[PDB]
Formats: structure tokens, C-alpha cells, sequence
């Protein structure tokens, strides 16, 4: 099932050279919660400054959804220092609260009564926070409580130059697009690796075989990651709405014709109500963060631009993979081994041959992944190409693609000296003869023990007992100092600077 | 530029009983005012009933907007009297109120706060209401105050025999009607030319080169027709096929509207609309020509095509007939039966939906100049070439051979008589009703000439007597309209609010 | 989800004289009632003969309940004309009654007297008779009310010539159809309504006393309806299947043992095996072979093969006199082509069994907007309306090979009319049925229509049949079931054993 | 709205070959400017060698007007990589200066002292300095910063043999154009990338930002607009090549009061070449052009009753912002399909006032071709036609030809482009000008251009020559120089004469 990359990979092998010079960066999302579990209702900590407009800390959906993101860096070790210093400094600096260390919140009784995140009174705070208020009122708050690492990634301009005019922004578009359907066919390894979630809040919700706790924990005996199944998200899946990987312009016009697209359904909700503005408009995504999207191509936007402007004008310059649950064994929620595996995974996405796919070869894909999800660890799972009969058992496809894995491990090892991609790979590839060695089979023997609940106040408290006492290596304290005054300024200034009322502005951006 | 139709009307003519039995219906809206020409703000005049349940009067989009409906009838004179007895009662029944005898109103701003048509707490009722705000909220109640007639056709199954068992005749007959559709937006100019009656409109109305005073155009016909008229394109609805034509229409039902979106679906807790898709109903789908089949109680007007096949035409586009009491006359009928028989008989290439937008280039010259001396038409978008008199005459050698036809087997002239009084229009457009009507608002404003003749209708029908309603009929009507009304009324379970939910 | 059929459709587009002959036939139910909507109690009407031998007119389970049956026929608009000389003879000979025009009944109360069918004195006839009894005791009379109609198909000798091969071909079909045929209730179900009588699901109520499902297609096929597979019956190979077949009809039932075979000297059914006999199995689509004089469907299996497939599945078309119209069939054409070229893997017990989840999702809430379809027993994944848009990318293919052999464009102004039901679900029969049982009722909707229908019927001049055709028909029936009557049978006991 | 053009499509899928070898050329004009946007005031970078007498690149109205020009070609990656080495070496050799990467300027004031075009001493050069000199006194400066693409177009002559010579090119040109002005304004809404307008240039509804930024919410080009790059008062029609000729040679000669009163000599300066209504042909304004190349010192209106028309020259192309050189192979393929298609559809016959109904559209598209509902009509008739319904019917027919194209040329490229361009019809979001506007609202014309001017210095910069080597370049620089040397020496008479001698 593992295609043939024996080509590529000899090619690699003879131009080690072309990998050096990998960037990445990590965005990673974490509850503020009491001792007991529940999101705090504080608001965003005084010491972060201004979520608005801060360098480093920010918020996602709710205004207890804390997002750490590290700046664009090659080094994993420091980019990983750099995210536990945020943290760190974080931890002491939020009062008695704590960060839940899972994808899946406790139970949680009012998904309505959750803070939205605020970003004060300028024009583009509002816009951030009506945002919010549509994402609310289509899918509910509840499912935005649930959280992820986004691992961010690009490739040297070596490695295309070793594989002219306007061609070269082509050919990167197109080698990322490879990436893409490669991960379509083959990124289901992820959940099965590193899926942390087996188990979801009743309060949360089907012909799923749940087992039940009298707390309402439900859980799935061989499941790896709830969070990417139907049940942890609520938004349209890009493979649902028709959009493919074939071809850049082909892509982003599919996107822009979701903005632009209106919905019955998200009318039926209303842009108004007594006064109070509940969505941005009424079309089928807000914006284009609404498409729900487990990777996603990009490029950083210039000013004004939306992020599929800049993918217009300039081709993909790196690839967003959102698939990664919260690593519940590590107090920043990510690990290097999981990095490293990403990019030997990710190598080898760009590597292989991938054949373009049309919306329901699209579709097909998702059935290995489905299969993963629900009971990736059952004994026995089979997989199959597409929707064709399930017919090769998963530990032998593990190991062929490691197989390859390997090869590339031992390429990036040679340029960086070490041994520290092919130790991941041994690591790694021993969960395909175990299943008891993956994050899921980890988390899962813990929530039984202790509950989603226990397990995460458990290591809430022990992270938090880490965080706070460990010294700053990087940022010291004046740079979050330094970083708070300059982001609450910033907020002061478009403040200031707006001149026409919310609903004038409003009217040229909705 | 008229197609050649030889071989159809020769087969007419060898068939002449095939027309035997047409079926007509008609529809005249005219609003309620007063002597001073203001809309009267008064309910529907008690002696009516029911509007909501009446079987011959109702109301429209207003209060205050009469509407006379005829039932189904295969006699002229019956149907034309039929009309004028429900004049006759209630302009005897409406205190000194009379009825504005013009399609564009004239006292009345934008926004006049014109009280929607009431029906009563039922939930049909309150439905039917509901509709209203909608179009008041997407058009201004202002447009919805242009009333018009509606004639309503079909031709006898003996027609279709003479060209099928079982389930073919829902198809024959469907396909028949398409094709007199595509004909009628080809041809169907030719009736604003000779009888569009609304070459100007007031202020409150208002890109044209308009004259003012009250705002006009020399040589228009029906500015009701046009983009500031009883107008609300980009819809794709075609006429080749039933099913493709259903499809179309059930789609946009379906498709919400930004534009509608952002009026809300409710303000301060007054619902403003149905729901905010392109049309609520099918209903507000305006055209001019429409394909009709009698829906059983609740049915939509596209199920119930989807089931029985297209059963008859509405014909929309006739502005009122300024010059008679009731607002219509036998002479348009008549003409409406040669051209919609004509418009079966010929040839009607299938049309794409640009095609269709094609065909309205010559609508909207006559429209808006087609009295202009020298004017030209072309087939489609492709250039003007073909002088309107002639073509107009052209048409008229055929519809003179259908009108024959029709004669010999009634008996009489009085097609005949129709194409030869109709046929002078075209070598002097100052015999068409919008060059008459025009020289009379130049003259005394679209409010003098229009209570002038309020007044004189008034006074007409007040003496006349009625013919075929008896008095005791409106009266036992009133009566069982109300009934029908309660018994509606009592027999309703569940509160609006969750009805709505079901049925928006 | 669909398979790739691109190699067998650019085979069949070199081919096209391959599939000139198909025959068809059509069975169509309906219940007799009153004009208030009751079940006329009265026999079989006379006009109609003997409904033990008839050729074309018939009983199913209940006295009132009619069935007509078209003879086996190349001609789709024969055979649609033939069908409706059965129903306007038979309408303006049955008093005042009328045809109800739905699959589902109303006003009839759960183990209400509902006469069983009568078939007279003879070994057959009370053999038909007890074996109903067997299935009003097992499953209730009240199911066995709702009405349905039968589509039967068959490929001419000429495609396959391009016979256990053209018995390995048929269950090609029939694999391909449990895997996709919850298009046809997607596309054509039309009972999303059911009266209480036959009352987990999120129901909702009238208050007329009317239960529905918002987005249902085909309550008639669900497990309220006319339903049931712990019998692993399959369908990969004649044999194979036959056998499983034949075990079903010897193997004993703990619960219909309970029934009795005899109380009071009444036999209460033929046996009490899971199967009485194989019209028991109850399946969306069933392999046949017109049998002989007293031979059994399986073994006229065994002798011959497979001669054509049965579907089973649609209901009664509401907005058709004769309940069923030329889209459907020529639907039905195209669809059996298709499951004929795809391929279809073997499929194990549980494998097929598997296949019901996506009609289970169709048939009670395939209207629903963003509903997914899976695969087998797997998490649902692909959305309906694009599976259906990828199904009719290659019916439209076939549409064009039938086309161009029949000439004119009807088989694909067909996939344009219906492929339209994807984008718009309120344009398939049930969104369509369910406005108006919204607005009057099942009992409304059924009384309305039968009476229209009525009227419309009892108007039309017959075009194949004669009233002299139905005469004859009449008497020779009459005539078959004496004469069988009147034959020197031997004991019941023993022939019993003998079928 | 779109002519039914069947005939001549079915006529083209049967002589597929009749396309093989079409030729096109490109002009793209760029202002020098400074990291800070301001008009760059230093001369002709120096190793271009002379704007007067360059293959390749030269002047156009300004010394700090560039303009780079492509010699004539038959393969489209040819012609855009040629055209990228030219924007390759003046990259480097310019010191700090970049390429202004819009039509419309920024800091540019009005009545700002612009230094004319450069080019010597020689008659030639000073006739060429003095002609914009007039334009400048005419028009203002400023007008003629605003810059912009030139499409070069011809069809090959297995075209016109098969389509049934010199006399049947040209009314094939003609009807090229009659069908241009009736349909072209397709372009400004594909490609129009001006939605805005700094306040220099300034009845029309416009926006204005806090920044000072004059828009027009669902504008595509300004270029086109009367603000823009624009002059039509003189009635000249496209129906016959004599009559064109005739008319514009006529308007050549015609006298203006307006022009009389601005005087030929001011406190001894010359001011214009004449004071007529056009001082030379190529003062006539137009979005198209008929053209020949001119041999011997002719005009370019006897080029054309010499041989007729040889070549289409598109002018009404913005600059697209989002390619380092100012055009894509999105907008070539494009103008291919559409070229063809004029060049195929029916076109009746015009008087100057159905010219002039012809503009209606094009203002509703240049202004608001953006906005949801826009309707167009036939000329000056009631607007009827939404907008995104025309422009797919067009496209079914350029999709053909675009079959056409792709199975002589192999690959699928020119139907790619159909694909692409159709999707902007649903969706106005996807033009060139929606996606710049969002940019300019958020940082101004200035931010806008500041940004991408430099980002393209850098790409460029970096990029190696692919056709031309920099010995070409250097080569041409010194042959370049010596024919201007020569033109200098071998005048005899003093300029003030020579003019009289060319009034
Ligand atoms: N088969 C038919 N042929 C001709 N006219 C008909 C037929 N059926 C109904 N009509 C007429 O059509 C009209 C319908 O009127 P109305 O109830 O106002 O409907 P709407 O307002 O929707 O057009 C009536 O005048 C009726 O007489
Ligand atoms: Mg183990
Ligand atoms: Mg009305
Ligand atoms: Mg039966
Ligand atoms: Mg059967
Ligand atoms: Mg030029």
C-alpha cells in the first residue's frame, strides 16, 4: 500500500544538502482552568498584555483558550525552549489558574455561558470577537474548547533548486500540493502515533460503541484521536465542500466562492438580534479560518491582504498541519520526537509521487483515516487504497513506511550530525508491533484510572508545579515585560486611530 | 421576422371545432380611494366578508387593494358580466370610496405607512400578512400598489386530441403550453404596444430620458412593465420542459439572497419576512407570463405542476384598461384568444436562458419608445432591421386566419372584427391606449385623469343593475366566507410561531 | 464510493446492440377501500375472476388487497398502457370502492379482522391461503398491508453473448444493489408517514394523529414496514446460494414452534421453520426463473439458472394512477446496466448485512441536508449528493448507449430530471408526498387522490385489452380454478411433503 | 448579448492548423523610483546606452519613464522570459532605484516639474522631446505617469488563406476592433488593477480613506477612466481602411481653439509641435490600434495605406501588481482566445455614435464592473444583461477555441486559462482589481507599491539571464549610442528649420 519512492529517495541520498535549512514554527492551544478543571472566568492574565496584538501569546476562540506561538525558526531545540519559556512564564504569571493539559475539556454544563475571547473596542478587535460570536451561533462554543498543536513547515529553497522566473513560485506550489494529497493518502500515521484523545465528555455529544462512566466519560476501546472525528469539530470538512489539492488557482477559487457563497442554514440564524450583531454574514465560511481544514497550504498575508490574496500572488510558502492533539506527556503540549517525526513525515510527502485526486478520491481517503480514528488500535485493523476492500493489516504499512522514513532519518542525520531522527524512527516504528506503546493506548489506561477529569487536574497540577519553577532560557522576564507595554500599545493605537463607527466599517469587510 | 406558420393554421383550418370551449379566467386589481384621490385607510368594506376565504373578492398586496376574480367560464360575455356584477355590488358598498381606474396609483409617497391586506388571526391567515411584509420589506409597499389584470387561458382537450391516451396527455399538454410561453416572451410585446396604458408615472416612483410636470416618455407604452414598474433576471428559469422548469423555480425558493439576508428575519421581535431566500414563495417569482395548474388545499403552485403537468396560462401583462368600468374589456379578450391560440400554433425553437434574456430587447423598446415613429425590432439581440408596423401586420394575417376559424364556429364576426380594429394601430400608434391615456395626463396629471374617471365609473356602476349575482349571493357568500374564516380560525392547534417553523 | 466502471462502460460503448431486448414486467398493490377510506370487507370484485389463476389480476396477502401484473414485455410504453387497461377495467368494476394510492394504509387498527386471502377448495388454493395464515400468525396481517411496487428485469442473450455465467452475471447485479439501491427510496420512496397503528425513533405527531420522520424517504422499507437476516444467505455463487436457501426453508424456529402447527384442528402455518418456503425471505431485490408445474423457485433455479432479477424496493408512486411511471422504469433500466458492468467483490453473510446501514441512513433521513453515506458498517464519510452526481456521471453514459440503439434522448432526459433530485431533495416523491400529508393527512392525501384518481380512471377508453379480453380472461379463470377443484387431488398431508 | 458565433467556430475546428503561428509583442512602461516612492530625478540609467535609438528598452514620455519592448515572437514563454531578462539587468544597474510595479503613481504632485524624455541634440530627439513637451503643455504631466501593458497581436497567414488578401487582413483587423470596442471591456474586469487614485489626479462617487486615498468601491480601472490615461471628439470610425486613414490624417491638420490659445513660441521655447487637434498620430488615445511597422522614417498612418494593417496593439492593460514584470501567461493566453474570437464573431458596420454607445459599457465596467447585479446593454440601450451571465457566454466560446489552440500547441494550457478566468464571472472577489483594492485600503497606493517595488528588486536582482547574455546587453548599449553619435552628426540643418520642413 506504501508506494515506490525508491527513485526519490537514492536522489536524496545523493544531495544531503538539500534539507538543510528546514524552518518550522508551533502554535499550541491550552484551557486556563481552575484547580477543579473548569475554564476560569478571569480575563486574558494582565502580564500577556493584549491577545490583540501580542507577538507571542494570544488567544483562540474563547477568552480562556491561551494559543502560544513560536516565531519561524530552524533549530527544533530552541524553537521548543522557546515555547516552554512562554509557558513558563505564563504559568506564574496567571494567579491560581492552570493549563488543561488535553484535547478534550471536562464535562462542561453551559457551552453558551463560555467568554468569547475580547480584543477591546477598535474596529478589528470586534471584528475578531463577531467572529467568534458566528462561529458560536453556527456550531456552538462547546467544540471550540477543544485543542491542538499546529505544527508549521517549510522546505529550503535548496531543496527545489536541487529537484527559473515565474516557475519556481510553480514548482514550490506544486511539490507542497504533493505534500498535501501525500498527507491525504498516508497522515493517518499521526493519529495512530500521537492521537490523544479515546475519550469525550458526554457533555459534549450516535451508533458509536461507546463504553460509559457514570460521569459521563465516554470512550472508544481502540480509538486514537476523537478530536478529528465527526464528533471533535462542527465545521464543513474543505474535502466536504469540494475544494482539492490539484492546483493552486483551482484551490483558492474554491475558497473564495465559500466566502462568497451564502447558506440557508446560517441565515435561519439571523445577522441581527435586538440590536446584537451574531455573525459577520450569512455565507458559508465568515472568513476563510472558518474552513475546517487538518492541513492547510499558506503564506504569510502583507497589510490587507486575506491569506488566499497571498497565495494568489505569491504561491504556498509553507504548509500548516493542524492534525496533533495536545501531547497530554509533555507540559507544553509538544514533544521533539513528535516534531522530528513530522518532518521525516513530511519529506517524504514531497517526495513521493502523488496522482491528483478529485473531490471523492478525496473522500476515499478519509477511510483509512476514519478507520484510525474510531479504532486504529483494534488487533487485526486492515487498511485499503481508497475505497477499495480493507486488505493490508497496518502494523506491515507502518513499517514500510518507515522503511523510507529511515532512509530520509538517515540523511537529515548526516547534515545535522547525530542520531537523533533515526532513534525517533526505532521509537516509533515499535508501535506498530504494540499498540500499547501509543499516546492513545497511554491516555486512554490513565482516564480509565482517574477520568478525563482526574487525569487532567492531575496533570494540570504537576505541569503547573514545573512551569512556574523553572528558569527562563531564552525570553527573560523584561522581555515579557517589554512585550506587554508594546503589545497594549499597539491596541491603544488602532483604538485611536479608528474613525468610523463599528457598523460603517463593518459594511466594507462582512 | 414573424415565423412562417402555413402549415399549422392550414391544419386549423381543417379542424375548426379543435377550439371549441376555450376556458377563460380573469383577475382585476383596483385600489380603494377617495373623492380627493387619497387611499382610503379604511378596512375591506364589510359587505364583502372574508378576504381571506371570499370565492370572487379579495385583496392583494394592500388594505385598501381590491381584488375581482372570475371563476373558470367558457363564455365570454358571461365572464366579462360575470366581472362587472361584482363591480356593480361593491362600488354600491364602499360608502363614497371608488375605485382607481388606472395601474400606477397616484397619491401616495414612498413609504407611506399603506396598511398590508388583513386576513384575520388563522395561521394561513396570518401567513398570507406575513408574505406581504416580506415584499413590502424587499420592494417598498409603493410598487405593490401597480395593479394590473391577469387573463388566465386554456385551451380544450379537444385541441390536443386533434393534433394521445394516459399518462402522454400531462405531457402533450405541458409541452404545448411551454411552447406557447416561449412564443409569448418572442411575440407578447405586441401587447403593451397595443394596449400598455401606463406612459407615465408620479414622482414617488423615481437614468430615462423623462419628460417632467409627473414624469413621462413620449413614446412609451407600460412603464408598469419596466424596471421601476411590478419588476423584481439572474435566475436561470428556462421554458423547454417541466421538469427543468420546476427544478429552476424550486431552486431559487431554496436559494437564500445576501441582499434579503441583511434585512433580518426578525426586528425587535415583529417578524419582517418569511424566511430570506431569493423568493419566499413561488409566488413572488413576478413575469410575465407564468404556467398554472389549480393547487389542492396547501399544494404548492410547483408540486402541484410537478404532479398534474401544466393545466393553464396567466397572461400578467395587461396594465388596466383605463378607458372601462371594470378595467378590461372583450376586445383585449378576444385579441388574448387569437394571440395565445397563435402562439400554440407556431414553431418554438427551445430557448436557453440568454436566449430568453435576448427576447426582452423588444420588450423593452416598446416598452419605453414604442410608439416612437421609425422604431425597429430584430430577432433576439441581433440588430434592429425590422420596422414594428410590419411586423405587427404580419402577425395580423395570421391571427386574422385563426380569428376566422374561431368565427365560423361560434358564429359571427367578432374575432374578425378585433383584427381589423386592432391591426390600424400599427399604422397609427396614436389609436393604442397609451397614446390616448398619455394626451389625457399631459393634460389634466396622472391624478386629475384618474378621479375623473374614478368618478364617472363610480357613477355608472352605482345605477347599474346586476345581472347574473343576485344580491342574496353576495350575501350568503359574505356570510360563508366568515364561516369559513372561524372555522379556519377555531380548528388551528399549535401557535403561529411553530406552524411557521414548519412551512417557512 | 462508486466504483471505477470506466473499463466496462468504454466496452459497452463499443457494444450497443448488446442490450437491445431487455424485458420487463411490472407487479403493482393496492388496497381496496371505501370511499371513507375504510378496507372494503366485500370478496375480490367478481369482474375479476378467479384471483387463484388469473393472468394478469390478483390477491396478495389480503382479500382487498388487488395486485396486477403485466405479461413480460420489450415495450415500456406497452407494457405502462397494458398496466392501466388493468386499472381502468377494474376501477369501474368494484361499485364504490377505490384504489388507495399509497404504500402505507390509514384507518386500519392494529389486529384488526383483516380478511385473508381466498383462493377457493383446491390443494393449491388452501396452500396459498395457509401459507398467509403462516404469516399473519409470525408477522402480524397489518404489515402485510402496505403495498409496493415490483420491477422485473433481464438482460437480453446478446449482452452476455459479449449459463452459469450468465447466473454468476445476475448476482454481479444483485451485489451491486444491495451496495447502492438506496437510490431508489433516495430518489422514489414516498411513505415518510405512518399511521399509528404500526407504533426509538425521533418521531413527530400531527395533531391529527399523523407520526413522520422530517427527512424520511421509505417508512415501508424500514423495520416499521414491510421488514424482515441472521440467516447468511449470500450471493456469490448459484449453488452457494440455493443451498443456503434450501437449509432455511429445514431449519426449525424456537419462536414459531411456539405458534403451533395445528390448534383445534386449523393449521396455523405450513411449518415452522424460519422459512415456510423461500417467497418468505424478504429481500430489496431477488433472484428468479419462471417456474414449472409444481416446481420450486430454488428449483427452477437449479434447473435453469438465473432468468431475471426482481426489485423490490419502490413504493407506491402517489402521484401516478397506476402507482408507478416511464422515469421510474427507465431509471430502473439504467441502474440494473450498471449494477450488470461493475464490479462487484464477493461478499460474505455480514458483509451484506453491513450494507443495510446506508439504506437504514436513506430511508430514514436521506432527505437531510449534509448527510453522509458510508461504506458497509464504516463511519459515513461521502455525501450524498455527490455520490448520487458520481452514479449518474455513468447512468448518463448508459443513457446514450440505450438512446442511440431506441433512438430519441428519453434515457437521458432522464439522469438530467433526476440528477436534479440531488441538488434539491424537495423535488424527490417524498418531500413532494410529505407537504401535502402535512396539510390533510395520510387519510386526506390517500382519500383525495384515490378519488381523482378514480374519476380520471373510470373515464379513459381501453387501448390493448378490450372489455371482451377481460370477459374471456374472467371465465377461463373461473374455469382453471373448478377445474383444479374438481381434480382428484391427493391428501393434503402428503402433497404438502410433495411441494 | 454575445453574437451567436457557431458558424465560425465549427468552421475553425475543422481547420485547426489555420491558428499555428500567431505573433505577439509587449510593451511594459515602469517609473524610476526611490526606496521612499518619490520620482527618481537622475537620467537614462547608463547602461541602457540611448532611449532614442535601443532595441529593446527605451523612454516613453518621462527621462524617469522606462519601457521595456519585446521584438516580435511566436512562442509566449519566449517572449515573457526575454521580456524578464530586460527587467533582469535594469534591476541591477539602476543603484538604489526600483520599478514603480502600478499604473497609478503615488508621489507624484500636480504641476510636479517631471523631466521630460531625453534624447539629444539630434533633430529626431528634439522632435520626439518637443512633441511631449506639447502633450505636457496640453494635458498636464501627470496624466502621463499613470502606465501601463501593450498587447501585440498578430494572426499568421495560414489564418486568412484559409478563411477563403492585403484588402481582406485589413477589414479582418477591422472587425477585430469594431468587436474589441464592443466587447473588450471583458479586460479592465479581468485585469483592471486600478480601483484607486491618489488625490493628485483630482462628480464620481468616491470613497476617501483617513490616509487620503481616492477609491471607488467596485472600480477595475481608473487607467481607463476620464481621470486616467484618456483624451474622441473627432469621430473616426473602423469600417474602412481609406476612411480611417483619411480621418486621422484629417485630425492631424484641423485646428483647435483650445490648443491656439496655449501659442506655438513662448518667451522663445517652443511649445507644441502645431496647434492642431493632434500634433502627431500617435496623440489619439485609444484602448485599440491598428498598426504597421513603418519603414523609412514614414508615419505610422501611411505604414498602414502602404501594406494595411499588420498587427492589433491592445492598449488597455494595467500593470498587474502581482508579476514582477507587469503581465503574466494568464493575461497572454487570454488576449490570445479573445483576439481569435474578435477576429471570428461577426461585427456590422459602426457610424462614430454607435462607437460611442460602446463606451457605455465600458464606463459601467471601469467604475463599478465589480458590483453584485451590474447589468449591461446593447450599446445605449436600457442595461439588461447581468454581467456574470455575459461573460459566460463568452467564455463557452473562448473555451473552444481554446480547445482549438491546445491540440495544435499539445497540453491544455489556453483551456486551463478558460477555467480559470470563468471562475472571476461568479466570483468579482478574484479579479486583479478586488485583490488589489483590499491591499490599498489597508496601506495606500504608496504602502502598496512601496512593498511590492521592493520585493521585486530583490527577486530580480538575484535572478540569472536566461536568453540574453550581458555582453547583449553591452553590445547593444555601445551600438546604441553610435547610432545616436551618427543621427547627431549627419544632421545639416539647425533644428528651428528641419521643423518647418515637418509642421
Ligand atoms: N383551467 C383553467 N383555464 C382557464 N382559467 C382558469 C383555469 N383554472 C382557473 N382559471 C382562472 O384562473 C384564475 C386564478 O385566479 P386567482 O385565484 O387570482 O389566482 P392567482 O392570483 O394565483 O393568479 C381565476 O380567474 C380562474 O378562473
Ligand atoms: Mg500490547
Ligand atoms: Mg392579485
Ligand atoms: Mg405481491
Ligand atoms: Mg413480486
Ligand atoms: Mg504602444
Amino acid at each position: 500500500m506504501i508506494p515506490d519512492v525508491s527513485q526519490a529517495l537514492a536522489w536524496l541520498e545523493k544531495h544531503p544538502q538539500a534539507l538543510k535549512g528546514i524552518q518550522r514554527g508551533l502554535e499550541r492551544e491550552t484551557l486556563r482552568v481552575n484547580a477543579d478543571g473548569t475554564l476560569a472566568t478571569t480575563g486574558h492574565p494582565e502580564a500577556l498584555g493584549s491577545a490583540l496584538t501580542h507577538k507571542w501569546i494570544t488567544t483562540d476562540f474563547a477568552e480562556a483558550l491561551l494559543e502560544f506561538i513560536t516565531p519561524v525558526d530552524g533549530d527544533i531545540e530552541h524553537m521548543l525552549t522557546f515555547m516552554r519559556d512562554l509557558h513558563r512564564y505564563t504559568a506564574r504569571n496567571m494567579g491560581d489558574e492552570r493549563m488543561w493539559p488535553l484535547s478534550m475539556p471536562s464535562y462542561i454544563a453551559e457551552g453558551q455561558d463560555i467568554e468569547l475571547a475580547q480584543y477591546g473596542t477598535s474596529n478589528t478587535g470586534r471584528f475578531k470577537t463577531l467572529y467568534r460570536e458566528g462561529l458560536k451561533n453556527r456550531y456552538g462554543a462547546l467544540m471550540q474548547t477543544i485543542s491542538g498543536v499546529h505544527y508549521n513547515f517549510s522546505l529550503p529553497m535548496a531543496f527545489w533548486q536541487a529537484k527559473s522566473g515565474a516557475d519556481a513560485k510553480e514548482k514550490i506550489s506544486a511539490g507542497y500540493f504533493r505534500v498535501i494529497r501525500n498527507y491525504y493518502r498516508f497522515g493517518w500515521v499521526i493519529p495512530y502515533l500521537f492521537g490523544a484523545s479515546p475519550a469525550i465528555s458526554s457533555s459534549f455529544l450516535t451508533s458509536l460503541p461507546f463504553e460509559k462512566t457514570e460521569s459521563g466519560m465516554y470512550y472508544l476501546p481502540y480509538a486514537t484521536s476523537l478530536r478529528l472525528s465527526d464528533l471533535g469539530y462542527t465545521n464543513k470538512s474543505q474535502s466536504n465542500l469540494g475544494i482539492t489539492f490539484n492546483d493552486l488557482y483551482e484551490y483558492v477559487a474554491g475558497l473564495k466562492q465559500a466566502i462568497k457563497t451564502p447558506s440557508e442554514e446560517y441565515a435561519k440564524i439571523g445577522i441581527e438580534k435586538d440590536g446584537k450583531r451574531l455573525q459577520i454574514n450569512s455565507n458559508v465560511l465568515q472568513i476563510e479560518n472558518e474552513l475546517y481544514a487538518p492541513i492547510r497550504p499558506k503564506r504569510v498575508t502583507r497589510s490587507g491582504e486575506s491569506p488566499s490574496d497571498a497565495l494568489l500572488r505569491g504561491g504556498i510558502e509553507y504548509i500548516e498541519v493542524r492534525s496533533l492533539d495536545i501531547n497530554p506527556f509533555s507540559p507544553i503540549g509538544v514533544d521533539e520526537q513528535q516534531v522530528r517525526f513530522l518532518d521525516l513525515f513530511m519529506v517524504w510527502c514531497a517526495l513521493a509521487d502523488a496522482p491528483e485526486m478529485s473531490s471523492s478520491e478525496l473522500a476515499c481517503t478519509r477511510v483509512n483515516w476514519n478507520r484510525v480514528i474510531l479504532e486504529g488500535r483494534k488487533p487485526g485493523l486492515t487498511l485499503g487504497i481508497g475505497c477499495e476492500t480493507a486488505q493490508f493489516p497496518l502494523p506491515q504499512v507502518g513499517k514500510d513506511l518507515f522503511r523510507d522514513l529511515k532512509r530520509v532519518a538517515q540523511t537529515l542525520d548526516s547534515i545535522n550530525g547525530g542520531e537523533a531522527y533515526q532513534k525517533v524512527c526505532d521509537e516509533l516504528v515499535a508501535c506498530f508491533d504494540n499498540p500499547d506503546l501509543t499516546f492513545s493506548a497511554r491516555i486512554l489506561r490513565s482516564m480509565i484510572d482517574t477520568g478525563i477529569g482526574g487525569t487532567g487536574k492531575a496533570f494540570a497540577e504537576a505541569y503547573r508545579n514545573l512551569l512556574r519553577e523553572e528558569p527562563l532560557e531564552i525570553l527573560r522576564e523584561e522581555d515579557f515585560v517589554a512585550e506587554r507595554e508594546a503589545s497594549e500599545r499597539r491596541q491603544q493605537e488602532m483604538e485611536a486611530a479608528d474613525t468610523e463607527p463599528f457598523a460603517v466599517w463593518l459594511e466594507k469587510h462582512a
